[PDB]
């Protein structure tokens, strides 16, 4: 029997794609799309939308009972440069909408749990290159140490009351069929659209600044892969390291200049170059290549090529 | 001028000493005791005492106001044996009451706040000999997740908003004038009382479970000192690695036998072995020595002698 998918916060950059891609494989009404938002999207219209708000039990509750739900992947949650802005706001959401999911699994209302956490759970004391699984991680955003509670929590619940709950920690994603949400490494998108709309760009972090990131096309493949992995391929229960890219500002811009030869760039870095700054250059996601056979496609080159056909 | 403190949760097992001490270098009315407990005590009444709920913002709110309070020491928390039977609870207390101190302290309600962490925050994949200040932090403990938490926002909220918190990671603590609350290590308590009582004693931890233990005299001295210590002397944010002893109960248990020849002991570990199994035998304290000149003066021999003197 195929499974009954609630996405919250559907909406999202990596929920409009992988509503998509869980749709394609497992048939349009057995995955229900729902956010706090309902605009006239694709996603909305194209199969079973509910609005909810993530903070609160019994609106998810309800949806998994009049949807008899057996899967969520919870993807609601403010990142990390715009839960600076508010701290409040972003840990509250971000702890209690996992806290009513997690116990919707403890009490066996729902049968697996995706929840993906980030690499904003390394500090200034983290290795910066090829950071292992298990490290030091002392974060300095309000996001980073959601995320991190947020792992505590899942491994707790999975050990303590056996819920069978799965979590990576995404790199800086890039996409090209919706805006990003406000996380650090968005500049990655925000250069193509620039790039191919004005002909040059002005970088929020400075030229040098490597980071760990990945295509959405992985992000997806790599969520509904540890998701229908067999549970005993499922070592770790806080949240695995997840890899394939790692470049600078420079980098990605000389790529796109392959394809768009008179784009400039110019680099004015402003608070999100802290947050960057306190993060790792790249990840060693081993365990995960291990555990369930993670492989990733796309680099840089690659990466480039599809976002500018996708968008010119 | 002297501070005014608050200290909450001051009935407890260390809030019962740091009180006492505080009054005889502060003097009496400098330090107002407050507890959601208020019994007959030596603590409530050897000075000002006020009953408050930590977990009641507006009430902590009013006592900073109606005792122009400067300085906050909360104590007020659930431990990691007791925590472990009301999770929901322990999360509640252990994160809001340090959220709201922390808020007064944004707010310039307070100037200063002291605020102890545990060993409780390392976790199964934490080296177990001398535990460096920075290492691998994975809690598995409802305790040891909102220590961590709280770590986390206490360097936020002095990186970010200039607040003055400080704090210590105290290894399990040894007193002979309040019974612990619920603790892991709290056999190294229970252990004199039943030799001195029974001349017998049925240990929750088995026999070579070696474990970072201090003695509140200790534990005292290195509170009141990092709260005096100059600010700039205050290099960690998060919380100070803090040592004194290590020690298995077969060796407490010897060292009680030369005071007491016919004390015998049996060993019935229950589920508090798994927690203690999953923290470090012995802790490396370097930072808090070199940046605030933390110095123990009691080890298990010297230890032992002043419980069994002020127990018989
Ligand atoms: N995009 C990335 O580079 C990245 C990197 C690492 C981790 N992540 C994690 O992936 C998840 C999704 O990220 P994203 O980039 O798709 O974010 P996004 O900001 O693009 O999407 C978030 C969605 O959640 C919805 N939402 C917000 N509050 C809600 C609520 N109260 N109830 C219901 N829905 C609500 C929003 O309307 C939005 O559609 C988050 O947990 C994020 O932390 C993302
Ligand atoms: N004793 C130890 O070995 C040890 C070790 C590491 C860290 N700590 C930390 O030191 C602090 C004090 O620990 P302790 O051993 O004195 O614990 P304890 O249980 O003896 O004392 C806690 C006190 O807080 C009070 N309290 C509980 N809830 C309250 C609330 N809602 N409002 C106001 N008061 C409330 C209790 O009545 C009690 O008097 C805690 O943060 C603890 O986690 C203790």
């Amino acid at each position: 029997m195929n499974p009954k998918i609630l996405i919250i916060g559907a909406c999202g950059q990596i929920g409009t794609e992988l509503t998509q891609k869980l749709r394609k494989l497992y048939g349009t009404e057995n995955v229900i799309a729902s956010d706090i938002r309902k605009l006239n999207t694709d996603v909305v219209n194209s199969g079973p939308f509910e609005v909810v708000n993530a903070l609160d039990f019994n609106q998810i509750e309800h949806l998994v009972e009049v949807h008899k739900i057996t899967d969520i992947y919870l993807m609601a949650a403010l990142l990390s440069a715009t839960a600076e802005k508010n701290p409040a706001f972003a840990w509250d959401l971000n702890m209690n909408s996992l806290f009513h999911v997690l116990n919707l699994a403890k009490a066996k209302k729902i049968k697996k749990i995706f929840w993906p956490s980030s690499i904003a759970v390394f500090g200034p004391t983290t290795p910066k290159e090829n950071t292992p699984q298990y490290t030091i991680m002392e974060p300095s955003t309000v996001y980073g140490i959601s995320k991190q509670a947020g792992e505590r929590w899942c491994e707790y619940y999975h050990n303590i009351y056996g819920v069978d709950v799965r979590s990576i920690r995404y790199p800086g994603l890039i996409s090209w069929s919706t805006p990003p949400g406000g996380g650090t490494t968005d500049y990655a998108v925000d250069i193509f659209y620039k790039a191919i709309a004005d002909k040059k760009y002005e970088c929020f972090l400075s030229s040098e600044t490597k980071m760990p990131m990945m295509y959405m096309d992985d992000a997806i493949d790599a969520t509904i892969n540890i998701m229908k992995a067999p549970v005993e391929k499922i070592k770790i229960h806080s949240s695995y390291n997840l890899a394939a890219m790692s470049f600078t500002p420079t980098e990605i811009a000389n790529e796109i200049k392959k394809h768009i030869p008179e784009f400039t760039i110019t680099y004015e870095p402003d608070f999100r170059q802290k947050i960057a700054d306190s993060w790792p250059a790249s990840i060693d996601d081993s365990q995960a290549r291990e555990d369930w056979d993670w492989k990733h496609t796309f680099d840089l080159e690659s990466m480039t090529k599809d976002m500018i056909e996708h968008l010119s």
